[PDB]
């Protein structure tokens, strides 16, 4: 069991060959972490360059969620990858990571119903269905979420196009690849769950239909940059801006074998504590995916180096993403390697970019 941790995490430092294109120097990923520190043009800053560069001992960094176009924005100062200036800013980031001997994927984002018009000139918020989430944008003054417009099939075609274009830009920006943000209640995840997807056309109703948008985005991006440079984060368990539905599991039962056919660089779980068991999944999120998907899997969520090592030793998943400890400890990898004390994460640390 994972709690029976041992006195060595050597396996975390195994070389891991993702595919013919990419080999990782270790199994430790920096999880994607929104920091809200990009400039007014949503361009990565030189402070962001330094922040990523100092974490290049990670086998692979997954960037903070990066928006594909303006109506994807739901939080302040989140970087994009749709303008030339943004591409240039990211190129500074990737160049610095590579110069430090690291690798980095961008996480491509559209927030769907979690966008807010304050950020993009009062335009329409888009989602599979006109189902508003509760509340307001965190850490902002009174920005109440709004009822989305249910996307038309023409909207959907444009969105697929824009995911694909962003992927092309990612290559110009010198990233090693893309992690498609299909998790945590955002646009792609919205198509995959019944709470948000009440459609009755070819994008709703059945597992095949509800999976259609995800697969169209994945296929369009592969067509642009190749399967070896394409990963996907998913959240089979509803927990963030998403109500649960007992019918969601069969959507993922369909999706996962379909994803296997695309021979992705990895599938990555989106969750905060993977020790949590989901009734509807019959156990933990990672164990559910591991039972329905037989290629590289990134685990995440409240793992220590020790419990991650044990999980990987027990074949529960292949790579470990580390989030909050990488905020608290820029030198996470070195400290783990040398058995040094790690600082515990505190939410207060988000005020600083170090
Ligand atoms: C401040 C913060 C920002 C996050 N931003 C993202 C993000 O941009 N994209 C994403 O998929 N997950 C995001 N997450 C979730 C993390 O990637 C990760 O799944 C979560 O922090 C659990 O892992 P951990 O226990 O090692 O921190 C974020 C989490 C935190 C705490
Ligand atoms: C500033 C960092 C993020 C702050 C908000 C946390 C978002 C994730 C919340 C974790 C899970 C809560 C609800 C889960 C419901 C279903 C669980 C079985
Ligand atoms: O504030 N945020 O923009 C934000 C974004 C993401 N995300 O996944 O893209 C999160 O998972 C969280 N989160 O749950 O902490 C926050």
């Amino acid at each position: 069991t994972i709690e029976n941790t041992v006195n060595s995490v050597e396996n975390l430092f195994d070389t891991y060959k993702l595919n013919d294109t990419i080999t990782l120097k270790n199994r430790i990923l920096m999880a994607p972490l929104t920091r809200c520190m990009a400039d007014a043009n949503l361009v990565p800053t030189d402070d962001m360059v330094a922040y990523y560069a100092r974490r290049a001992e990670a086998g692979l960094i997954i960037s903070e969620a990066t928006i594909i176009r303006p109506d994807a924005q739901g939080y302040p100062n989140t970087p994009g990858i749709f303008t030339q200036a943004q591409i240039a800013g990211w190129r500074k980031v990737t160049d610095a990571v590579h110069a430090n001997g690291g690798k980095i994927f961008v996480q491509l984002w559209h927030t769907g119903r979690v966008a807010h018009p304050h950020f993009f000139g009062g335009g329409d918020v888009l989602a599979p269905s006109a189902q508003k989430i509760e509340g307001s944008v965190p850490r902002m003054r009174e920005l109440t979420y709004v009822t989305p417009k249910a996307v038309t099939v023409e909207d959907i075609q444009g969105l697929v196009r824009d995911y694909a274009k962003a992927a092309e830009n990612v290559i110009e920006a010198g990233f090693d690849g893309v992690e498609i943000h299909g998790a945590n209640g955002y646009l792609i995840d919205q198509f995959l769950h019944h709470d948000s997807n009440r459609r009755t056309d070819e994008y709703g109703g059945t597992p095949v239909n509800m999976s259609r948008f995800a697969l169209e985005v994945v296929d369009a991006i592969i067509a642009r940059i190749g399967h070896d440079r394409t990963g996907l984060r998913i959240s089979p368990g509803a927990y963030f801006n998403m109500a649960s539905d007992s019918r969601d599991r069969v959507v993922f039962d369909y999706l996962l074998p379909e994803l296997e056919k695309r021979d992705l660089a990895f599938v990555h779980i989106g969750i905060f504590d993977d020790s949590i068991e989901f009734d509807y999944l019959g156990g933990t999120a990672s164990s559910y995916v591991r039972a329905h998907y037989g290629k590289t899997l990134v685990g995440v969520g409240s793992y220590s180096a020790e419990t991650a090592s044990k999980a990987i030793a027990e074949d529960k998943f292949d790579l470990i993403a580390i989030g909050r400890p990488f905020i608290a400890n820029p030198d996470y990898v070195a400290k783990v390697r040398n058995s040094e004390e790690l600082v515990a994460y505190s939410d207060e640390m988000l005020a600083s970019l170090i």
